[PDB]
């Protein structure tokens, strides 16, 4: 059997316990869990910056079950006597709006044989203060407006509505990406934050709405500002400064360390996704347990989880949609594997058509030996791996004055960089000679261009092995960068790039041992591949040169250039 | 011919499905997702050029919905309130009869009829609402000005979210919505309620607010590349966080099955544009070789359908004109050539005027020459004379290979690759020299790497003196250690030959699968795909000891595999 | 453009009349009758109207009266309104909508060839009108600016059945709302102007008809 330790024993879900309350709810953020019960409890401003789907809205939720809920009120306007065009406002107990309301209302009827106050925010029957989402809201909506009069026309306070802000008095006012309201509607905000009392007027001048401006109507809201990395930069400095200064500002985490107890969470997760969701059946053992394999791999991080919750809990519904559509009564591991495969978003989609496509016109070699020629691997984006073969060729140098190592296919600044450290160890082993030749390393058919340095240790091989003449094994594939006194060094996406040199039929792939604990691999696929984690570059040319008394003597001087402390 | 996994001798026989799910052609992806979204009403957002299908699967959707429980929806007089009319839904049919239980009552007369604002009764499918495009009181409702009167809910107009209750709502282009009715539609999605009022502040029908309407819809919404991040937020966040989005392929495997999918689509075609003749059998064949031609892709045949039943109906109007009962694989050829892409008609007459003023030798055999093959955009190739040769180096210090023509950043890279394997064989002395390589009157550039093997041997022939046959024409990619690798176009480059009255044409022996020629054009050009540079040179190169002894040397220096 | 238009029926051009709706005026009626029909039914209401004041007169949206050949309509550079028809603002007791309501050039069109150069410098508001109008062969009037009386006024929809002749040069391939030219791409033709002709015998015999 297959499987992995959770920190509890369980048959489904049905049997896991989901907190009550949201706050409980959140996984892996305690430091922006306690900011949210503080902000909560002195009453304070937040402001989320995070990657989408993350849980700043989840959190604003939360944060909104924990402000009071037995003095919400009601808020009414009524018409001004003495004024027309400033109605007057009113707040009174939860539920008396309506009553008050309605009361006026049969009067007027009864008279027809007077005018009825109009019930801008009713709050009878919350349970809970107001969350009140003003993500992308218009200046109308947020602030509150006043409708224009065609007409012997309609009195201005039932031509009154409500602003988010008034919604959200007594609760919480969440806006995600607050940085693309206009700068306008931030600084009104931000007046109303001061007040905790805003007029409602008309916004358009066209309009007869415009001449309208109530007494200030309460807004007493605890903002929870949200955004990604550009908001910061991009929102009113004075509302940010604002935030800064009475509130708090949280950057969201994206990992958690992969710990039993973190693990337990990620069981109580699957069940609050199934339980919240209410469409889908229960999850089995072996099912929860694939959704914290997918949480280790997306982790994108040795040791930890991801904490792209949002994504993992796409892949709950779906794993649940797929077992409802085959009948199943629960949630199995074959479900989980093809909602990863159903659930995709866009970007991995196109990411994977892409290398499908360069796939079907691959020259890879994976049998025999060939001198100048390694299997490097590649990864795109972030899950989509490819084998990427590399040449080099040594050839008189062009210049008498001197050798060079010309390298091709379209490499970024750190690839290039990448070259240069190898050529210090190239240099170095071979000896004065080397400005005697011109070597030719190619990306084969990198032609969208080569990004990053984990071809370092596979340059080297095909350039060593070049200048030797010392074949290079085609059922190896590597991946890795190197240091200028040859330490192999950490290279990103290793199970994505040794999930490519499998589906390629190459027996054995060389990694850093830096990233040992990145591999994650399915006892299946585990048994199609030998993995060699090195720390050296002797090591790794140990590993894919073909064997002879060439190679042992290529290694001994080698060796003799690095330092003995590796 | 070609198996087409079906017989028949014209489309009239074959028969378009009961299913709208099972004629959507190669979305098998996307077929998937809606079947399991369907099931359990999520909602899903398809991305993909227009025409291919969006619609198709929204109203495939809509098919595999419940029928059964469907509801009518009835407006009632609020006597308290008039500017808030009350709304009542019930199970459908059940809606036409209690309008009249009071429509009755009328009779016996004050009494207010309800309105009947949806009415599903007599359905057998679940709605499919195409909201493409609406206005805000299409798509939202909305209620009627009354000047004076008119009782306010005989004024509400349901919008397509209510017609939607129970079914699919489709929007295509949704990112070019008003941001402020994606707010309205995020709103009718969260409530599966939304109230109806006077969307026009200039009309009485605004001070009119009816009780929340249901609108328990399936939202299908559709766009290309740009749509979501130009969509409202908070939609954005609740489409990509709780539905399925798909990207719509371009192209689709060349199976038995899906040859088999393109006779069902002709078909359908030729039915619904209702004014050509249906296809003979050779007809349909021609379109399934275009659609192989258009995959760009070996193995696989194109999903722009759009663009297939643009030549289906040119095919067809082609047809028409001529008079005759049936489109024949003659008229599809026509066809293609009638309606081609205007971007190729762009390259073509490109082509054409080059060809006016271009040096070009078909037969013999020149040092330093040779007929090299470019693609023009997508589908149209012209032959690439490109010249090298050899001169005194210009610096006592190197030598270098100077190349003319406006090459891109991949084609310099190109000639660098191609340079590694003339310094390896040639030696030392190549210090001594300066070759110049000359792509001809490329006045507007050369991109990529087609050009790998037309450059070593234009420089092979000048640094040896060895003639290259003129009735040879190349392209093809190249490797350090003298591989040759694939290239785009092999088939508009063989047809540039061809056109040329070039008789040889080298290709990689990786493109051998790409090559789509009739009979016809086949029987005149000899095809050699190519492994290695050798191969090359021992084709294009005119027989000598001189040539035998360069293929020893050149050998020499390459790989034994 | 203007030589496909000769090329059209003519035998069944319509004129097109909007007319009040005593159930809901802000939806005024539309009817299309045979060509020169409409000019005698306003002639006629008009003639009852100024009896009776001692009655609501209809409007001729389209007159094809007189045509020997289908309308060529060239839209080229039109403002929205223009295109697709729009309705007048009302300041006061007032003027009936359905007299407020102006044709768009593509209900002119109707029967006829809409001609539109530039067609990628058209709002892309305006092309997706224009496709829709396309696909139904009717296109309702409504006023185009959300602060005048006139935007809550939309007809029935109203009779569009032009064939499209966009033009441009090369760059309005690539600016053009990509599901405009896809529609005519599917349904239609594209074609490159050319800009020579061989200098023939019988290419130089045309120029002598070209003078
Ligand atoms: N840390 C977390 N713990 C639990 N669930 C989470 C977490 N982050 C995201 N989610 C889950 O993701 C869903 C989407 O999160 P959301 O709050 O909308 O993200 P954001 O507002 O940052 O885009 C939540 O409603 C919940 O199901
Ligand atoms: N995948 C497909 N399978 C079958 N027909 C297709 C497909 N894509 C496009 N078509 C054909 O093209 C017409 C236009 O497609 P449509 O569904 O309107 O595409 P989109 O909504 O993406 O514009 C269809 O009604 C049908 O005739």
């Amino acid at each position: 059997g297959e499987s992995l330790e959770l920190g509890i024993e369980f048959t489904t879900t049905e049997e896991i316990e989901v907190p009550e309350k949201l706050i409980d709810q959140v996984i892996g953020q305690e430091h922006a869990v306690e900011v949210i019960k503080t902000a909560a409890n002195q009453k304070r401003h937040v402001l989320l910056i995070g990657e989408p789907g993350t849980g700043k809205s989840m959190l604003g939720q939360a944060m909104a079950e924990l402000l009071p809920t037995e003095t919400l009120e009601d808020i009414l306007v009524f018409p001004n006597p003495e004024d027309e065009n400033m109605p007057r406002i009113k707040t009174v107990p939860a539920c008396q709006g309506r009553r008050i309301v309605e009361k006026y209302r049969e009067k007027a009827k009864s008279q027809e044989s007077v005018l009825v106050p109009k019930l801008l925010v009713d709050n009878c029957g919350r349970t809970k203060a107001p969350f009140i989402d003003a993500t992308g809201a218009h200046a109308g909506a947020l602030l509150g407006d006043v409708r224009h009069d065609p007409f012997l026309g309609t009195p201005a306070h039932e031509r009154v509505e409500p602003g988010m802000i008034h919604r959200a008095h007594k609760g919480v006012l969440f806006i995600d990406e607050i940085a693309t309201l206009s700068l306008k509607m931030q600084q009104s905000l931000l007046t109303a934050m001061q007040e905790k009392k805003f007029p409602i007027t008309g916004q358009s001048e066209m309009s007869s709405g415009a001449m309208v401006r109530t007494e200030p109507v309460p807004c007493d809201f605890v903002l929870v500002a949200a955004g990604n990395l550009d908001t910061v930069d991009k929102m009113h400095p004075a509302l940010r400064s604002r935030i800064r200064g009475y509130g708090y500002e949280v950057y969201m985490r994206t990992t958690m360390p992969d710990t039993i107890e973190n693990r337990r969470k990620l069981v109580q997760f699957v069940a609050q996704e199934v339980k919240r969701d209410g469409k889908i059946p229960h999850f089995t053992k072996e099912a929860v347990e694939e959704i914290v394999r997918e949480a280790q791999k997306r982790a994108g991080r040795k040791g930890h989880l991801t904490l792209r919750l949002r994504d993992l809990g796409g892949i709950v519904r779906a794993a649940g949609d797929i077992a409802v559509k085959k009948g199943k009564k629960y949630v199995e591991r074959e479900d989980v594997i093809e909602a990863v495969k159903m659930a995709k978003p866009l970007e991995k989609q196109l990411a994977d058509w892409y290398i499908e496509r360069k796939k079907e016109y691959q020259v890879i070699k994976t049998e025999g030996s060939e001198i100048g020629r390694v299997n490097g691997l590649a990864v795109i984006g972030e899950q989509s791996g490819i084998v990427l073969p590399i040449e080099a060729v040594v050839a008189p140098a062009a210049s008498k004055e001197e050798g060079k190592i010309i390298v091709t296919g379209k490499l970024g600044e750190i690839a290039k960089e990448a070259v240069q450290n190898v050529s210090a160890i190239i240099k170095r082993y071979k000896g004065e000679d080397i400005s005697r030749y011109d070597i030719h390393v190619q990306f084969l058919q990198t032609y969208e261009g080569v990004e990053g340095d984990a071809a370092s240790i596979s340059v080297a091989t095909a350039v060593i092995s070049a200048l030797e003449g010392i074949p290079i094994r085609q059922d190896v594939a590597m991946t890795g960068s190197l240091s200028v006194r040859g330490e192999v060094l950490p290279i990103g996406g290793a199970t994505p790039a040794i999930e490519a040199a499998i589906e390629a039929g190459i027996k054995m792939v060389i990694i850093p041992k830096s990233n040992e604990k990145d591999v994650f691999l399915s006892k299946d696929k585990a048994e199609k591949i030998q993995i060699f984690p090195v720390e050296t570059i002797d090591e790794v040319l140990e590993i894919a040169l073909e064997e002879s008394e060439k190679k042992r003597e290529l290694l001994r001087r080698i060796r003799e250039t690095l330092p003995l402390s590796l």
